[PDB]
């Protein structure tokens, strides 16, 4: 039995602290685990890269440990990063071989997680540019990273397009890993990995960086198999950058320690919408939804039955926006860090030459209808926009706050993890994600044993009430199940 299976951030933390414990040992282990089930043994491929200098950072953060130089609660924390993100000495791919040699400097919130000593082992596999290269796309598949699966079931799918984070997470191949989200991104691979995701809003951890999708929708956040350990990744990558613009819209930031509102009496007094689709009729769902319900109603919240307004009436729209923004905000970031892509056209390009490797399985018609984007400043695309927000935020989740003056709402996050070898309707998490408001999934339970989870949303900025309320259900439930893996 892993010695370090499902243990907290705050624990890991306490042994190190304790010397019982030091990040070389810690970093090793993982290192060991992910040669054992990542690479061979049920072949998780949820790594795609490791980091050839993380023994050497794990040496360091110990180093300065017995020096008494600690640099705060993620002091030699080993930790994964989705490939679109940044990070040297690796290359960042977004999961294509046409980046496999592209090693661009740190990310902001990776500069971040290496001052508050975080030890990056490596990058983590995700659907080919997340998910924004073809229809009938397969989740967790890339070109460079091959298939990412389902540790529960590993003939099945692990969701995306933060496939490699949630399962490593979930098969304790890190302690915490971070992923990104455009639209489910984050919250749907939680769920369907049995762990816990956390996407804020839109402007509260840096978009720089990244390999962009949209500069309206997208966001990185903290993955973990407990809300504590969210709670601790979100505190070190939440932060104002001058080079995201949106980070400068948020009102009264602070250095704010969000593991203060891990209280377990966080549910007292608050009221909770739970948001009435076809979901919550999925086969054997029934049991599980009204269990938390009722888990939250004893915690001390009132749960009201209630309808989001405009569900899902932010599609078509969203659609536009996406690929607008996608050929112009992936334009810049090829230029700002100099990749070996120059515009979207080369990678269409690209994927054709290579057409055995990159188009066997499905095509690249996202690139090709964002590619014919007239620009930012068509009329109809700026419409969109603005009525995609419009409809999911003040007119959508913020309706429904409102007309039961609610703290969240709830509701199952998604289905159960299907065949990889071949959308549940009803989810509702499309309207946080739209809206750039923040969503949380916590673990409620499985189907068949396949993990199932609980998806909370609020309105902008309300991070701190959201773990507040997360924490209470999950210490009061405790559902996560780790999988079991043959040998």
């Amino acid at each position: 039995p892993f010695p370090y299976a499902e243990t907290d951030v705050a624990d890991l933390q306490a042994r190190m602290t304790a010397g019982e414990l030091d990040s070389t040992t810690l970093t090793q282990a993982y290192l060991q685990r992910i040669a054992a089930l990542d690479r061979t043994g049920p072949r998780l491929r949820a790594v795609i890269e490791l980091n050839p200098d993380a023994l050497k950072e794990a040496a360091e953060r110990d180093r300065e440990r017995r020096d008494g130089r600690l640099r705060g609660p993620l002091h030699g924390i080993p930790l994964l990063l989705k490939d679109n993100i940044n990070a040297a000495p690796m290359a960042t791919s977004a999961g294509s071989l046409a980046l496999q040699g592209f090693r661009p400097d740190d990310a902001y919130l990776v500069r971040r997680l290496r001052d508050a000593g975080a030890v990056v082992l490596g990058k983590t596999n995700l659907s080919e540019w997340a998910n924004f290269r073809g229809n009938d796309s397969i989740s967790g598949w890339s070109a460079r990273g091959g298939q990412t699966r389902n540790p529960y079931r590993i003939s099945h799918s692990p969701c995306g397009s933060s496939s490699g984070s949630a399962v490593a997470v979930a098969a304790n191949l890190a302690s915490v890993a971070i992923g990104t989200e455009t639209d489910g991104s984050i919250v749907c691979p939680a769920a369907i990995n049995g762990v816990v995701g956390l996407k804020p809003t839109v402007g509260l951890v840096s978009r720089d960086g990244i390999i962009p999708i949209s500069f309206s929708q997208d966001t990185a956040g903290p993955m973990a198999r407990s809300v504590a350990d969210a709670a601790a990744v979100l505190t070190a990558i939440a932060g104002r950058d001058d080079a995201d613009p949106a980070t400068a819209t948020m009102p009264g930031r602070a250095v704010y320690d969000y593991t203060a509102r891990l209280d377990p009496q966080g549910l007292r007094g608050k009221r909770i919408g739970l948001l009435q689709t076809p979901l919550l009729k999925y086969r054997g769902m029934p049991p599980l939804i009204e269990q938390a319900a009722t888990e939250l109603r004893r915690a001390g919240a009132v749960v009201v039955p209630v309808e989001l307004p405009n569900q899902g009436a932010w599609a078509e729209a969203e659609r536009t926006l996406l690929l607008y923004e996608f050929k112009a905000g992936l334009e810049r970031y090829f230029n700002t860090h100099r990749a070996p892509l120059r515009s979207l056209a080369d990678l269409i390009a690209f994927n054709q030459a290579h057409s055995k490797q990159e188009l066997g399985l499905f095509g690249q018609e996202l690139l090709v209808e964002a590619d014919a984007t007239a620009g930012l400043a068509d009329p109809a695309y700026i419409r969109a926009r603005s009525d995609a927000r419009r409809l999911a935020g003040p007119e959508g989740i913020d309706a429904a706050l409102a007309a039961h003056q609610l703290d969240a709402l709830v509701a199952p996050t998604t289905g159960v993890a299907w065949p990889i070898r071949s959308d549940f309707p009803g989810e509702s998490y499309s309207a946080a994600a739209v809206a750039g408001y923040p969503s949380l999934t916590v673990p409620m339970g499985q189907i068949d044993g396949l993990p199932v989870g609980l998806l909370f949303m609020g309105t902008a900025w309300s991070e701190p009430k959201l773990i507040e309320m997360a924490y209470a259900y999950e210490q009061r439930t405790r559902a996560r199940r780790p999988p079991h893996f043959d040998t």
